[PDB]
């Protein structure tokens, strides 16, 4: 129905602006594009789903996140996949590690202030009925 489009389209313009002030935070960076292949050769064997700032900003324009939950799981995702590419003791490795905790913690945050959890619930039940 068009209750439920312009439901849709708030949480899109909700999850642009989300994800417009991660990708500015200088911290997150690094997350703001795919890995470069020529940088290393190896992430798209080790990793199996990549994951990133761009990327989701373009799965939010093609309609792919029908609730915020859904939303989080691409956020945890972009974390997730850092942890695990960046195991080691060294600094890099921990650097890159606490960035992708910083914005797993940041997303979540914005988002526990700022998302109506009646809005969020509304989501839920249209994407279920469909
Ligand atoms: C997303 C991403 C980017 C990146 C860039 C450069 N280096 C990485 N890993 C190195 C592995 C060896 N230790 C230093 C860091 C990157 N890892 C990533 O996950």
């Amino acid at each position: 129905s068009m209750q439920e489009e312009d439901t849709f389209r708030e949480l899109r313009i909700f999850l642009r602006n989300v994800t417009h002030r991660l990708a500015i935070d200088k911290r997150f960076r690094v997350f703001t594009k795919p890995v470069d292949p020529d940088e290393v050769p190896d992430y798209v064997t080790v990793i199996k789903q990549p994951m990133d700032l761009s990327s989701v900003i373009s799965k939010i324009d093609l309609h792919k996140y029908l609730t915020v939950k859904d939303y989080l799981r691409d956020i945890d995702l972009i974390c997730s996949n850092a942890l695990e590419y960046n195991p080691d003791r060294d600094p890099g490795d921990r650097l890159i590690r606490h960035r992708a905790c910083a914005l797993r913690d940041t997303a979540y945050a914005i988002i526990k202030e700022e998302l109506d959890e009646d809005f969020e619930q509304l989501c839920e039940e249209i994407q279920e009925s469909r």
